[PDB]
């Protein structure tokens, strides 16, 4: 099967030539993925780095790729940046192996560099590879399952490991067939009787315990001296999951809403996710997918079920190491680039019209951080405008608006760092950015009737907060009813629509209420004047009150530094939700609303020496303390 032979992996490694340019060398003897072939599997290989702090990108990469190859500097050991991104791996129990690189450079100590994999990330290390040779005498392994030596000349082979070795060769020898017949009774009773097992016995619960991540295989080598690459691409064949040891991809079934397993296969409904959009200036914009069932031909209507929106598949390009390949087909498993996509975003699904699934739940929220633009000169303004909407194409959950200055809107600040970045810089816009203001919003707590008169038309409207109402069929933030003397019925929504967005309170939205009009009166036209008057008179007396963004905010730290996470969050108005230990760090789910979130990424990292990592989604809203009520109030 096709199927079985994909690896899907990615290399995560803090950039030192690097491991990955000798992965791309070795098998043909810049890109969102590339394609390459090692013994007689089809690799491909995802670039992990991209923003590398957005949170989002980081894990939308672990769901695309399969298992990965984690790179420590064998000199430095274990980083604060590599800690964060391995906590972000088990997070989804990616199949992981370890490549303690460099291990020519002065210092270069892999036992050191094992200890602290096994110390700092709690790993099970399941170590079948010794180096051979220190700093600049290291010349190569002794692959421990083999137990045999690899040496490079300057050309390489395969020896009996070196005599001043062989103590420390059989020693770990055994540590890993204790590891390994874990996973087993039957070689476990062999392995006990005395009998010797098979190479391919071992490497056979060694790919069961990588897939089901029990251990993690560590190796070693030098990119640089070039020395250990190919044992590794051995092991990446031999030990990381295809796309059937993954066996389903998580989302949703859209005419339901019912979260799903969908299993992977070719045979079932076609469906994709994007995850990096790339421009080039002899194709235009490339959508990279992984495609995780069905199949697409060059020419078929797929639908985007996040924009709800008809995509056509034209060119479909695989990314090798240095050249582009068009194919007229692609399958579950593969990872390939579209070409001249109308509205696809990364992120968003691809999907076979007859059945609409989403593999990314992208609820949109509401905005909660807004920004105030003004373009530096007039002339600007068409270059202010145009670039801030390619970009909120590419990403729904920006928006700009305008007011009969213009203003962006977005979810939080390194958010919307990236985007005043990429519209100064790639899009050469001169502009300047006000303060941010927090998206606070409006409600009211008891329901109200009024009949108000305009002279004339008049209206009486009951206003409910949807919290008491009693019906339904569907979930808006302002809902319309009229059991009505007049059929002017549309007039009173839109003064109604357009008024809520300048609340009675302080200018903020009106959200989470009824309106409902009853009875009414005539003598002319535009009864939005009247309806407008019940709101703004009305809702005074529903005893509206101040709302303000609240995050669901979920910290990994390693224990250590907890109690001060945890009393940090406390002063920011914060509420613990959850704790749950994952290996020797702990998941702190907490509320926290939005106000007191500020520069959280800086003071996150001070509190934990980097080690702790965060991210940050909007939860709800819900009611202001009196003491910010005021400080809303005074502007």
């Amino acid at each position: 099967n096709k199927l079985e032979q994909i690896r899907n992996i990615g290399i995560c490694a803090h950039i030192d030539t690097t491991t990955t340019e000798r992965i791309l060398y070795y098998t043909g003897k810049t890109s969102a993925a590339t394609t390459c072939r090692w013994q007689d599997k089809v690799i491909n290989i995802i670039d992990t780095p991209g923003h590398v702090d957005f949170t989002i990108e980081v894990e939308r990469s672990l769901r695309v790729l399969d298992g990965a190859v984690a790179v420590f500097d064998g000199v430095a050991g274990v980083e604060p940046q590599s800690e964060t991104v391995w906590r972000q791996a088990d997070k989804y129990n990616v199949p992981r192996m370890c490549f303690v690189n460099k291990m020519d450079r002065m210092g270069a100590d892999f036992y050191r560099c094992v200890e602290m994999i096994k110390d700092r990330l709690g790993a099970r290390s399941l170590i079948i590879q010794l180096p051979i040779g220190i700093e600049e005498n290291f010349k190569g392994i002794v692959n421990l399952i083999k137990m045999k030596a690899v040496i490079w000349k300057d050309e390489y082979f395969e020896e009996d490991i070196p005599a001043d070795m062989q103590d420390k060769a059989a020693e770990y020898r055994a540590r890993l067939l204790d590891m390994v017949v874990e996973l087993d009774d039957t070689i476990m009773e062999q392995y006990l009787s005395g009998a010797e097992i098979t190479e391919e016995q071992i490497k056979i619960l060694i790919r069961k315990g990588t897939i089901e991540a029990r251990f993690y295989p560590i190796l070693c080598g030098s990119a640089f001296k070039n020395k250990g690459v190919q044992p590794l691409l051995d092991a990446i064949v031999d030990f990381l999951p295809s796309p059937i040891d993954i066996g389903i991809v998580k989302g949703i079934e859209v005419s339901t809403s019912e979260e799903k397993d969908f299993p992977i296969s070719i045979v079932e409904p076609f469906s994709a996710l994007a995850f990096k959009i790339m421009n080039d200036p002899f194709v235009g914009s490339l959508t990279f997918i992984r495609i995780y069932s069905g199949k697409i031909t060059s020419g078929a209507t797929v639908i985007n079920t996040v924009k709800n929106k008809r995509e056509k598949i034209g060119r479909m390009l695989l990314m090798h190491a240095n050249n582009r390949e068009d194919i007229k087909e692609a399958s579950a498993g593969d990872i390939v680039a579209l070409a001249g996509l109308k509205d696809t975003s990364t992120g968003d699904t691809l999907s076979d019209i007859d059945k609409q699934v989403v593999l990314e739940r992208m609820e949109f929220p509401e905005p909660v951080i807004e920004l105030a633009v003004e373009p530096k000169s007039t002339a600007d303004q068409e270059k202010m405008g145009l670039a801030l909407s390619r970009l909120a194409a590419e990403d729904p959950s920006f928006r700009v608006s305008t007011d009969h200055q213009t203003v962006i809107k977005g979810m939080g600040e390194l958010h919307l760092e990236i985007i005043i970045d990429r519209m100064r810089r790639e899009f050469k816009v001169e502009a300047n950015i006000g303060a941010p203001q927090v998206a606070y919003r409006e409600t009211i707590t008891t329901a109200c009737e009024i009949d108000y008169t305009h002279k004339f038309a008049r209206v009486k409207i009951i206003f409910e907060p949807l919290k008491d109402v009693i019906d339904l069929d569907k979930n808006k933030t302002f809902v319309f009813e009229s059991k009505i003397p007049k059929e002017y019925i549309p007039g009173v929504e839109k003064g109604l629509n357009n008024i809520r967005e300048t609340g009675v309170i302080a200018g903020y939205p009106m959200i989470d209420f009824k309106a409902t009009l009853v009875d009414g009166a005539f003598h002319v036209l535009a009864f939005e004047i009247a309806a407008k008057g019940a709101f703004r008179e009305g809702m005074q007396k529903g005893n509206p009150k101040l709302l303000e963004p609240i995050m669901k905010v979920e910290v990994i730290t390693p224990d250590e530094y907890m109690g001060d996470i945890i009393g940090d969050l406390n002063s920011r108005r914060g509420q613990i939700q959850n704790m749950d230990p994952r290996g020797n760090a702990q998941v702190v789910t907490a509320h926290v609303p939005l106000a007191e979130m500020f520069g959280y990424v800086n003071t996150l990292r001070s509190l934990s020496q980097g080690r702790a990592q965060f991210s940050m989604i909007f939860s709800h809203y819900d009611q202001v303390p009196s003491q910010v009520a005021d400080m809303i109030k005074a502007k």
